[PDB]
């Protein structure tokens, strides 16, 4: 073939992201059968299907017995086998099971999107597989340059808001990427020119990134349990590395991982201490903010195109009896965000 004339860092992102084996690899730390439901056999309406379930269980665990719940819990193994041999599989009785369960499923529709493109599509030998996979995403990246003020503010919004109690590990930046979604910059429009527009933190493993880069940052549908997210079910952010940095579930088994910075217009902030399951904002409000315990610092914040970067370090907000250590920041359309980086990280664990 050709051999492609991307630049390198963009040539090992590609790999990265459209591995299929590392597919198969978070399948399997989730505990599902790839005997009875390997990767190829992964659809929608089967996670639809399950996410339903799911929400059933979320239904008699609101209302409390053992025996009624043995019946959805396994209803549920059904649908997206798991892999305890002749088993008795552990159930489903708790909100945390439900909320377990449901990143899950998160997770799956995320991979079943980079593996529909990954068999979808065309088949030519005479073109280098990095540059056609490259295509399926439809996404222009961009290397950023390292001597460059944006590359500058971005390493020193990853050096100031790592936090204290997130310090077995320390990250270095390797490749920053600029990316621009197809048809993203013309959705976000209504939500260019609103106040409060904020360049936050969104971290995922990186089997979940051909999805994002494809589909960008979504909703999880409305077969999903409204309880097992925090705030219920819209794109969350935050505004230190760390806390996004922890969703990309690296370790000593592989931690590089990947992270977007993200333009998301917070407008006017519904701001709350606990949990609140809503499909649907208060008139008025265009987001919800979780109040942390600890925020960057307010007066050292930064402009970059004209967007805040809250690049300050942590300190107290003044806020009491809340659950959040650390800020929180939740849309509610899809058309509030406009991903503008995409940073590959290298954990150093000191554990
Ligand atoms: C399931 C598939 C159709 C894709 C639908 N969503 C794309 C966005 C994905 N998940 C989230 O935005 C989300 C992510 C989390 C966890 N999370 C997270 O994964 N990364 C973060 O940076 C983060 C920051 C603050 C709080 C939570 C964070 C919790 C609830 C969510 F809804 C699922």
């Amino acid at each position: 073939h050709m051999k492609s004339k991307l630049p390198k860092p963009v040539q090992d992102l590609i790999k990265m992201i459209f591995d299929v084996e590392s597919m198969k690899k978070a399948m399997v730390e989730y505990e599902i059968d790839l005997q009875k439901m390997p990767l190829g056999k992964l659809s929608k309406r089967q996670i639809q299907a399950a996410y339903s379930i799911l929400s059933e269980v979320q239904q008699a665990v609101s209302q409390g017995s053992d025996s009624q719940i043995l019946d959805l819990s396994n209803r549920f193994y059904t649908l997206i086998p798991h892999d305890f041999g002749m088993k008795k599989p552990p159930l489903l009785n708790n909100a945390d099971s439900v909320q377990a369960k449901a990143e899950m499923l998160d997770n799956l529709l995320d991979i079943e999107v980079a593996y529909s493109l990954l068999r979808g599509g065309s088949d030519d030998s005479s073109k280098d597989p990095i540059d056609v996979n490259y295509e399926k995403l439809k996404t222009d990246i961009k290397v950023v340059d390292r001597d460059s003020e944006e590359a500058e503010i971005i390493r020193k919004y990853v050096k100031n808001t790592h936090a204290t109690t997130h310090n077995a590990y320390d990250l270095e930046v390797i490749d920053i990427f600029k990316i621009e979604r197809e048809g993203e910059c013309q959705r976000y429009k209504p939500f260019k020119q609103l106040h409060n527009r904020r360049l936050l933190w969104h971290g995922s493993r990186t089997t979940n990134f051909a999805g994002i880069l494809s589909q960008g940052l979504r909703i999880a549908p409305p077969e999903a349990p409204v309880t097992g997210y925090m705030f219920g079910k819209g794109i969350y952010f935050a505004d230190m590395v760390s806390k996004s940095a922890n969703y990309c579930h690296t370790s000593q088994g592989d931690p590089i991982g990947l992270i977007l910075l993200g333009e998301v217009a917070l407008g006017n902030m519904y701001e709350l201490k606990h949990a609140s399951h809503i499909s649907k904002l208060p008139k008025g409000k265009h987001s919800v903010k979780g109040l942390g315990k600890t925020t960057p610092d307010p007066s050292a914040n930064i402009s970059l195109d004209g967007v805040d970067v809250p690049l300050g370090t942590g300190i107290s907000s003044g806020v009491n009896d809340t659950s959040l250590l650390y800020n929180e920041y939740i849309v509610y359309d899809i058309a509030q965000v406009n991903l503008k980086y995409l940073l590959k990280l290298k954990f150093n664990f000191k554990t």
